[PDB]
């Protein structure tokens, strides 16, 4: 089964969005957000990719409690997130931890409860409505075989 | 100067829904929220009042850090937020602590932030949308008057 | 479904053993663990249920986050804990949150990972390890049906 | 040998300065600090106390993990901070957990490091510093039957 | 308008002393403070500047919600906390995040609150009380052009 | 007088299991324990030091106050905790903050109370229980002069 190293960036409940700077690897506060939101689950981006734009591939780690900004988890796809916002189309792949029998029971997407995918849904389409010229057209979940084409595609654009 | 008692149910950054059973005086768990948002302010009810729903005014506290549910806070109003939702009208007063003079600048509505005021709002309008048969519908801001006519309506109310 | 209310003692995560007194209604600190452990789920006990040893029916939570001691939670049982100790037989009600949907894949006791149900054993069977004259020596878990039945005893014993 | 029930207001590492009513025994917020400090130890009152000034006497309680507001501890005297301020007289009995045998090398005030009686000299001498019309003049340790005495004087005013 | 990018240290609520190497870039306790006080703003060092002592120059940056140490913050400066102590002379930037418009309000030290002011000066003045070896001996607050010019020097020195 | 540099991967009261890859330096999420339990003190390991392993010497740090990931304390020895489990034999250096005068009287294994000893000793018997492939064997606690001989052995096989 394809694993790798997801990097968490916000951990699960955070207003503040913190982001890792590529070029350093220092952890850097972005925004306070304008919205009363959390981050649903742990948020960061797959170590040694890159997508269309300069920037490694998103992902979102499921997690029975968070980590910090900054550490690694070796995760697993089991889905991924699509959505259009200013800058255009971006994913989202959802992981759980690797080598952890506690989630073998999650092979794919259908496997998370439509409410934790609803509320994952909801915090992006939601969590920049009060911020200047930013908006999320469209939202929609797409199964692992997708995700992990798509994980797939992006270690090819990294490596080259 | 208006002053009256709050009974803070929800501190600021929960998504746990507490609720104080008025009969009886027990916090309970209503819910834990099934968007992923959390309560901007700390959020309560105003002792000793009575709206046309069978219930207590509710009320709205801004502090420099949370209460836990339970907590009585002497307060003074500044505004009220105005709002329908499923069951009608759901008037919320919003107020600083009473006889603290770290909050003497803010005497109205527009003395509060826009910013803070915006995301009040965007977590009420918001915050029920994955709730089935639920929403939500902002009417206005309005002012200490507005807010201090409804709190003294609903003290009468009590009073019988 | 059989539901009830269940007041939380002890929240989730926590060394310091919180015990309600039953006349008084008030928190009080029984005692900081001597071993280095924290109660794996919400715990307490069933309002209104009277137990065969003069005390209320203790029961487990499973929650998406911890409440605070004192909290009520309207819950349904799905299977039941039997275990001896220093003072003879133990019997504690696992739960789920009653009228919530995000539960409703949890009917029984087979439903709950055994992950966890190993844990909350782990946590019963070593817990009072560092405590002179106190064990715990059984342990076994039986289904929705069984706790249904020591809930309804419970129940009436109270009653009478 | 003395012990009594101590309610705990305040938890160790607040700036929120929470009461107990002791009319009602509901929890109160009375403010925030507005000095950047915190309490250095757990702080309340003794239960069926009765001081010279009306309130029930002031007890500080050394714990190895934090309570909340409004919980019980069975605990016993081994010292008591003597205050003059704005108010006049001000005791407080330094207290530990009584039956736990983790205290036991704590007998009387020399067996509390020194660190900890001048940090918590510290608190309550610098805590109101930027209050307005308040102010502690007088500061100083006493020893446990001294401690005993005036809760034994506070107990019997108690029962009048 | 000038800006910078401010590292945090220490965030605000910390006993905590925590202190980056600069050498090697590794967070360190330097030690837990002897009196009980908090820092009240988030603490930290402006990037890529030189004190005339070898270090970083000192910044202080006022935020909705407290970072995690070793986090970057763009940031602007309204003003500097002057002090002498042990060491001799001791400046410290206060500053709000650059490019938000939630702190456009504060442009100048007369912006910030006073209560806010006097408890910042308050933890420097006593933070250090009981620590032996270490005393204030005044401290000051001057407005943004001066904390600008010393911005400016200390950023030139950097260079040499 | 022996001390060294602890960089600490877990603080107290984790349930998270830290690690830090010593070719990167980067944090790593290990594993959530598989027990109820969470580490009793600070842990970590010691810079510059190579045990039998071939990784770093780990080290236990009593603290007043956790700290985070990755952060260095300052500290000396005052035992060890010889222990046995799959993969050979490990060693733990039980440490207090060297420099520190408020751990001044903690000078030998005696100094530190037994309940703390026992507690340390029953997590990391116990931690492991549920994991496959995972044990313990034997556990033991030894003086600061055989803790002293350990580390420096350790220093002298990271030099060669
Ligand atoms: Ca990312
Ligand atoms: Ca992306
Ligand atoms: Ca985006
Ligand atoms: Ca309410
Ligand atoms: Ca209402
Ligand atoms: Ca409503
Ligand atoms: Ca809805
Ligand atoms: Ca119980
Ligand atoms: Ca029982
Ligand atoms: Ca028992
Ligand atoms: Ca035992
Ligand atoms: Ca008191
Ligand atoms: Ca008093
Ligand atoms: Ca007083
Ligand atoms: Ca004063
Ligand atoms: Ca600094
Ligand atoms: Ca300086
Ligand atoms: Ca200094
Ligand atoms: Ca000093
Ligand atoms: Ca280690
Ligand atoms: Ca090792
Ligand atoms: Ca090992």
């Amino acid at each position: 089964a394809m694993q790798f190293d997801v990097t968490i960036e916000i951990p699960k409940g955070q207003r503040n969005k913190y982001e890792v700077d590529h070029e350093t690897g220092r952890v850097r506060l972005d925004r306070y957000l304008y919205t009363p939101m959390a981050y649903p689950t742990d948020y960061g981006f797959i170590e040694d990719t890159l997508g269309d734009d300069g920037d490694p591939l998103d992902a979102l780690v499921l997690l029975p409690q968070p980590v910090f900004p900054g550490v690694l988890v070796a995760a697993r796809p089991v889905g991924m997130f699509r959505m259009v916002d200013e800058h255009g189309g971006d994913d989202k792949v959802l992981c759980v931890p690797a080598g952890d029998p506690r989630w073998d029971h999650v092979q794919d997407i259908g496997d998370v409860p439509a409410f934790e995918l609803d509320a994952i849904k909801h915090f992006f389409v939601h969590y920049k409505d009060l911020e200047p010229g930013k908006f999320v057209k469209a939202a929609d979940w797409v199964d692992r075989a997708e995700a992990e084409a798509e994980v797939q595609r992006s270690v090819e654009r990294f490596k080259a």
